[PDB]
Parts: C-alpha cells; sequence; structure tokens
C-alpha cells in the first residue's frame, strides 16, 4: 500500500489532497509545520512526498534538499505562486516535478503515478 506525506499548512488544500489521494488508495500522513514535516520524512520512509513551497518553520524548498541529502524519495513540490528560477531551483534541489497552482487533482493523480512508475 503506497504511502504519501502531504506537508502543507493550509488545512483546506491538506484535506482535500488527503481526502482525493486516499480515495486512489494510497495511505497518506500529514504534516502542517515545516519542521514536522522535515521531522517526519527523515523517520519514516514514504514512496512520495508533497511539500508546499510556502511552510512555516523551514520552507518547502529547504525542506526539498534536506530530504534529498538523506534519501531518494520522490518528492512534488506545489505553490500558488512561482516564475522559472523558483521551478528551477525546486528540480535542481532534488524535485521530481513542480506545479503551480491552479492544477487540476487529475493532472496531480497522473503525475504521481509517472514518478512511480520507475521506482
Amino acid at each position: 500500500h503506497t504511502q504519501i506525506l502531504i506537508v502543507e499548512d493550509e488545512q483546506n488544500l491538506a484535506r482535500f489532497l488527503e481526502l482525493e489521494l486516499t480515495h486512489e488508495n494510497y495511505n497518506v500522513d500529514t504534516e502542517y509545520d515545516g519542521q514536522d514535516g522535515l521531522d517526519k520524512a527523515l523517520s519514516h520512509y514514504y514512496d512520495l512526498i508533497i511539500l508546499d513551497l510556502m511552510l512555516p518553520s523551514i520552507n518547502g524548498l529547504e525542506i526539498c534538499r534536506k530530504i534529498r541529502q538523506q534519501q531518494s524519495t520522490p518528492i512534488i513540490i506545489i505553490t500558488a505562486k512561482s516564475d522559472t528560477y523558483d521551478k528551477v531551483a525546486g528540480l535542481d534541489y532534488g524535485a521530481d516535478d513542480y506545479i503551480v497552482k491552479p492544477f487540476d487533482i487529475e493532472e496531480l493523480l497522473a503525475r504521481i503515478r509517472a514518478i512511480l512508475r520507475r521506482q
């Protein structure tokens, strides 16, 4: 059973993502703080981690780099706002995909599938 960690401080969006991913037979853990999210990722192996760029305590870009120092775990960054520099930084720091809002859940789910195929 595939395990996903969501690190998202916007509780409405965190809840939407959890519900939609659970409906696809994913087991989902959620953290609402950037440091709790980093701590959780480093203490348990997930199949894929979704990070919001804009997180409290430590932002998603910096969480991504710290995870990737220690693990090969797939990472997707999602964000409300971002230009090409932000995207390039996120992918260069270890993200496997980088998605700007608004996005349709069907695209997120397909990109998860595409990443997990190769694991």
